[PDB]
């Protein structure tokens, strides 16, 4: 019922929005959008990518100019009570389509008599001659989302059809501010490249309807435990101070880093989660501890200094942290200032029977992939038989819940401490960085550890549980593919697939592309699952499929990974002199309430056909021989799906 000239009439893409969709010349004209007898337009200027304030119509209607031909969205929000709008524009041997209703031969899929909907849309048609003609409905993209109309909600959670969501905590949701600067941390008040900007626990707790909504029921969160305090030089060039917001710098196994919240924090994470059936992930590492810091340093009485007497504090300060880099110096220049090669000091460290790493009278790294110093990370001896005791430096910290246990190596205080999170608060599985840098056999024993934590959970907390599955491990062995390696042997359910976001790439500008990569998935997948994404934090963000990398993820075979703000487009940030840092930008919540909402109620759509279709993830596929468009079927069980995809619409 809302309607402008010359556009369509608007459908609902998401409640109180609406849209309309046309290929227009380039030109001038006027612009009313008319809801009955209502008209409202225009009343702050006309910009495209843009949330358009609107009065009702009076005088000489506003002109809108166009620019360029090409596709453009009209939408009308009517959420805040007051109509808002939005305008935007979407800029071969690739199937083409005119715009109008396809037919659909659907004779081997869809019983004769029977009702078929179109999930996108929600438009029902009954088989009749073994077809059924629809409308692709605006923000499709050509796509129909083709299942039996019987099918009402989510199918059964299986981590073969899971869409996990990868967060990084710091960079999501602020739910508290007083915890932003834990241990005296700073942001660096320049682009805040590689500070702790403030996301917390509570804050992604605050944001679970909105995943649920996704279809996403896997929860793969950063690691909250606790880190190095301070920071290190960033990038090349020491560009900016890098803490470790990320999680990958740990430095006690067994508490919450203080930036992410309190164990209620994560009871209330994790228990939330589950009752919206959401699983959830920890981030966790086994290779390596975090680098030496000045806070940590000071903080733990370990290291030692170039700087004696009074020019310690007259260069670094009461709190060596706080040091910042003066003229001609860099964020790295700090390191001048340590004495690297001083046996004592560095004992009291972790100690040599932890670590590897070229600092003092440590154990040398290795010149192969299991013992070496990853970027000069100490390298934790997972491999060792010694009885090691704690790590010295925590005789200094008093806060720890690490306990001395008569007979553990580093490796079994490691599979203690990650087991314990499971134990104590039912984590459904883990992922795994770094995989490939430690030995098969370590990553078995904290499986193994971690099923029976997760079982005797669920057994003490029968009301909470969802189901009785076992604990969950994917990891991370860098430059895996679509392949049943040793891994898989070693207490690993799916590893990452490094090699879809090259073949989504191959497919970004014509969908149908990806049809060879899809066939080959599902039928090798048959025997084992991946994790698949578009997606990472160390490779780039992918936003070269237009408004189709929905499609592109959410309906491969296997396991895949939502990386946050993928759904909204969440673009590069500075990264300065390390080309990964732009990655971890901040989440673009302005723009999911403002342009980027009707991008991310697309991703809600596809993701939950997907959901309620296990034939996506698991099922055998049979790629459909038409003559426009393309088209394929899977099947997994009694689950069937047909996805028509209509062709480039110019
Ligand atoms: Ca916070
Ligand atoms: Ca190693
Ligand atoms: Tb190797």
């Amino acid at each position: 019922a809302w309607t402008t000239t010359d556009f369509p009439a608007f459908t609902e893409e998401g409640t109180g929005r609406f849209i309309s969709q046309k290929v227009v010349e380039k030109g001038t004209r006027p612009l009313q959008l008319n809801f009955d007898q209502q008209c409202w337009q225009p009343s702050g200027g006309i910009k495209l990518n843009q949330m358009l304030s609107m009065e009702p119509c009076r005088g000489t209607p506003p002109q809108w100019r166009i620019f360029r031909q090409g596709l453009y969205t009209l939408e009308v929000d009517t959420r805040s009570g007051t109509p808002t709008m939005m305008i935007s524009l979407e800029e071969r041997q690739c199937p083409k389509w005119d715009g109008k209703p396809l037919t659909i031969d659907v004779s081997k899929t869809f019983a004769e008599g029977s009702k078929v909907r179109d999930f996108y849309s929600g438009n029902v048609a009954t088989v009749s001659g073994g077809k059924i003609t629809l409308q692709p409905a605006f923000g499709s993209n050509g796509l129909l989302l083709l299942e039996r109309a019987e099918t009402a909600a989510p199918a059964p959670f299986d981590w073969h059809n899971a869409t996990v969501y990868f967060v990084l905590t710091d960079r999501f949701v602020n739910g508290n501010p007083a915890n932003d600067n834990s241990y005296g941390r700073h942001k660096d008040g320049m682009q805040e490249i590689g500070t702790f900007h403030g996301g917390d626990l509570q804050g992604l707790t605050s944001k679970l309807d909105y995943l649920q909504q996704m279809g996403v029921n896997a929860l793969w969160i950063s690691s909250p435990l606790e880190q190095i305090h301070g920071w290190v030089g960033g990038g090349t060039k020491g560009d900016f101070p890098h803490y470790a917001y990320h999680g990958y710098y740990t430095q006690d196994w067994s508490k919450l880093d203080a930036n992410m919240g309190t164990e209620a924090d994560l009871r209330r994470l994790v228990d939330e989660a589950h009752k919206r059936g959401i699983r959830i992930l920890f981030d966790v590492v086994m290779n390596h501890a975090g680098y030496a810091t000045l806070a940590d340093m000071q903080e733990f009485q370990f290291g030692s200094l170039y700087l004696q007497g009074d020019e310690l504090k007259k260069t670094l300060g009461e709190r060596w942290t706080d040091w910042k880099p003066g003229a001609g110096q860099t964020w790295h220049s700090f390191n001048d200032y340590i004495n690297f090669s001083d046996k004592a000091g560095w004992e009291k460290w972790w100690g040599k029977k932890w670590i590897r790493i070229d600092i003092g009278d440590y154990d040398n790294p290795g010149y192969d992939d299991l013992t070496m110093s990853l970027a000069f990370l100490p390298d934790l001896k997972t491999e060792s038989k010694e009885i090691s005791g704690l790590p010295n430096f925590y005789s200094h910290k008093p806060d720890t819940a690490a306990k001395a246990i008569p007979g553990y190596t580093p490796r079994d205080y490691l599979t203690h401490w990650l087991s314990q999170w499971v134990r104590d608060y039912g984590i459904d599985g883990f992922r795994v960085d770094t995989a490939k840098h430690v030995e098969m056999d370590a990553w078995q024993q904290l499986k193994t550890q971690a099923t029976a934590a997760l079982a005797e959970w669920k057994k003490a907390n029968p009301d909470k549980a969802l189901d009785a599955a076992p604990f969950w491990m994917t990891g991370e062995a860098w430059g895996h593919g679509v392949m049943q390696s040793d891994y898989y042997r070693h207490g690993f359910d799916a590893m990452i697939n490094f090699d879809y976001q090259d073949q989504a790439a191959k497919a970004a500008t014509c969908m149908a592309n990806i049809d060879l990569t899809w066939q080959q998935m599902a039928d090798k997948l048959q025997s084992f699952n991946v994790l698949s994404y578009l997606s990472s934090h160390d490779t780039r963000l992918f936003r070269e499929g237009g408004a189709t990398a929905a499609e592109l993820l959410l309906l491969a075979p296997g396991a895949v990974q939502i990386f946050y703000g993928d759904e909204s487009s969440r673009p590069f940030g500075p990264t300065g002199s390390d080309p990964l840092q732009g990655t971890r930008s901040e989440m673009n919540w302005q723009d999911v309430n403002g342009k980027a909402a009707r991008s991310v109620t697309h991703w809600q759509k596809i993701g939950q056909f997907r959901a309620r279709h296990p034939a996506i993830g698991m099922g055998k596929q049979t790629t459909l021989s038409m003559s426009r468009g393309y088209g394929f079927v899977r099947e997994s069980g009694e689950d069937k799906v047909m996805v028509i995809w209509a062709g480039q619409q110019q």
